[PDB]
């Protein structure tokens, strides 16, 4: 009746969201298998221990895989969840092209297993981590919720779109379900404290963490994936949104579920697009470092540009992304500088 | 021929017929099935397979198991050397799908993903998949060629088939070492000529033909025709009925194609000719010599007016075509029904 299950909560967006939830008086229970998150010293992952410290509130956590029915059943028997925020999954567009089965497995099969447990336990309130990739190659920009979905350019985007469809079907089959599908754009930045941030395990697939690792000196130079796109400078254009703003959108989503909203879909973006080179520039500026780069071939699955029309979320969720580029860059750099090796090494 | 061909859902309708064709064509099948929609034999083998053994004088290796059981699947791939996999296993009750979506996603999606993962792990990268004309969504033009748009399915069952195609297409695009033939079946009907095996619907049939045959035999009072106000010659739905034996043979063609290291290939398995509900009723009265009373009721949710294949690509590239006609299909269906009033058993 009270707890909020947060899958993949030790990750980038999840950790920030657990923070916001706690600050807002909610009671999160987090699960993660650490596939893409650093393991803390103690029971808690590093990221979560830090959130526990920043908020002053306990973080209930369990190490587990969403693909383990057993563990999930156990978890649901142990806690009385009121809702589920589902972040757990694989998220690299380019990797998906090469390892489709891993994506279908973790993203599709893992979500199906979670929905089955939820249904079984009567916890029919969900917030799902969707993505702008479900729009496939943009037919128009900015992207609104009315733009066609499907015809994705990569297996990851298909996996997200397929999940949206399953959810719509589930909601059609049972009107008692409420589900908010959040199509995020490109989150960046970090908690203002600089204590938590984006700390991928291994080499970063995302632009910004890679860029920050270059500025801090952990990486020699950034590889720019193509410069022959139909954009102002030829490099990819994305709608960067502060991870803090994005995290806050989850609280608004929780409120929407309480209205017995049914199945709803909202973009979570700023509406302002920035190119690869513009991001590098903003980061040189924030870090005071030179961010060497070189142009390589395009990365399969990538689109030239994508940015959101965030009006719907403002109208129905009463949410808007407050923070801008400067703030994103500044927050990112603060985290990087305070944590040159991320959470640990 | 020492390597084996794994046939999932092989105790079922299309699968059993396919197993028979594989044996006759010299392949060595290993069949798996969980009995979800197949009748348990008196012994270990499913009845359908027991009969296929007698009809061919050849043996069928069989293991009772669920594709969702990773442990059993992993053991299976250790036990045998497979050169290819023909994947028939799955749930197919469209109506139930609209009500139990997750069951459909679990069995069809998760089941396939597991199978593909185990195949990969053991170096088996040759697949034949049971797809369906439903992936084309509501027809935008007729006849339906492989290039007609896919997706936009109207029920979970259909969406699941489309999702599986996409996954396989993605796997093939990623890895040029994979070969996969996606077969879009249209409306399988008929039965093996011996009348020994056929479609054995569990409970009230959801498809037209078994409902028709069951009426003929008196197992059902009368046929309910789902609408007669469609934009068709007689107003009833039009479909491309294709003999299960021809369909089965298409799978042998598929194996041959895989041998060509064909990558991802997609072919319709239809005849190219559509027939209306009323036309099938008349053809069944002709074949059976029995009365088949009907009554026109409301349209059934999700039905399209007409659906039929463009069989050219299959003929030219898969090197296959349906040889059996309408009368043969009805005749064969009737023989099976007549000789087995209650389907399988003893
Ligand atoms: N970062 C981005 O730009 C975007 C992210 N998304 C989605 O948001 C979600 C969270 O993304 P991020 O926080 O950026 O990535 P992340 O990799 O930091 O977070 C995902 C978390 O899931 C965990 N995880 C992975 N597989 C798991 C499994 N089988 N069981 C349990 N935990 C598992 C990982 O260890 C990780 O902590 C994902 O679903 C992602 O696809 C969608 C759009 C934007
Ligand atoms: N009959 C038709 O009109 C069409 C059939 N298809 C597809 O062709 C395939 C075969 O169709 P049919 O022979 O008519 O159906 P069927 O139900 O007779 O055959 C499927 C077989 O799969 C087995 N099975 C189900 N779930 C299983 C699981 N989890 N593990 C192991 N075995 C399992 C069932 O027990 C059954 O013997 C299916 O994938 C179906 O969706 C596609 C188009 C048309
Ligand atoms: O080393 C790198 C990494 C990225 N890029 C480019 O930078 C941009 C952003 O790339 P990336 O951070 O990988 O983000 P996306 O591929 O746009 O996808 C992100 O944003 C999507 C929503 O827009 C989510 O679906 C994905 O999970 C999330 O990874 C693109 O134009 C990339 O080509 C480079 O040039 N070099
Ligand atoms: O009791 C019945 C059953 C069917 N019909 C009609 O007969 C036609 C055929 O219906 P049915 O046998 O259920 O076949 P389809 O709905 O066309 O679907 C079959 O063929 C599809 C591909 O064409 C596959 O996706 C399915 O799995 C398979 O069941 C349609 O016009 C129906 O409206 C009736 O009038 N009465
Ligand atoms: C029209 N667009 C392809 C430039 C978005
Ligand atoms: C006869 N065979 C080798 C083609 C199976
Ligand atoms: C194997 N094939 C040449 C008949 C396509
Ligand atoms: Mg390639
Ligand atoms: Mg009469």
């Amino acid at each position: 009746a009270e707890k909020v299950l947060v899958t993949g909560g030790a990750g980038y967006i999840g950790s920030h969201t657990v923070l916001e939830l706690l600050e807002a008086g909610y009671l999160p229970v987090v699960i993660d298998n650490f596939h893409n998150a650093f393991r803390g010293g103690g029971s808690l992952p590093e990221s979560l221990r830090r959130v526990q410290e920043l908020t002053g509130r306990s973080v209930e956590f369990e190490e587990m895989d969403i693909l383990d029915q057993g563990a999930l059943q156990r978890l649901f028997k142990k806690y009385s969840f009121m809702a589920v925020i589902h972040f757990a999954g694989l998220k690299a567009v380019g990797e998906s092209v090469q390892k489709p089965l891993d994506y279908y497995r973790v993203n599709l099969t893992g979500t199906i297993q979670l929905l089955e447990i939820m249904k079984a336990h009567g916890v029919k309130n969900l917030v799902f981590s969707s993505s702008a990739t479900v729009y496939g190659n943009p037919q128009y920009l900015p992207l609104d919720e009315a733009h066609p979905t499907g015809g994705c350019t990569n297996p990851y985007g298909k996996s997200k779109f397929f999940i949206e469809e399953m959810i719509r079907d589930l909601c059609q089959a049972d009107k008692t379900w409420n589900a908010v599908l959040l199509r995020y754009f490109n989150p960046t930045g970090a908690h203002a404290s600089g204590c938590i941030g984006e700390d991928p395990q291994g080499i970063p697939n995302n632009l910004m963490p890679y860029v920050s690792q270059v500025a801090i000196g952990r990486r020699e130079a950034l590889n720019v994936f193509g410069n022959d796109y139909d954009t102002e400078d030829g490099t990819g254009v994305r709608d960067y949104i502060h991870v803090v703003d994005l995290a806050k959108g989850h609280i608004a989503a929780l409120r929407k579920l309480k209205e017995q909203c049914g199945c709803r879909i909202y973009n979570l973006g700023t509406g302002t697009g920035y190119s690869v080179l513009q991001m590098v520039q903003a980061m040189e500026k924030a870090s005071g470092k030179k961010i060497p780069y070189k142009v390589v071939a395009r990365r399969e699955g990538d689109v030239a540009a994508c940015y959101a029309n965030p009006s719907l979320a403002q109208e129905e969720l009463g949410w808007t992304a407050a923070l801008g580029l400067d703030r994103m860059c500044e927050d990112l750099w603060r985290w990087q500088k305070q944590n040159p090796s991320g959470f640990g090494t």
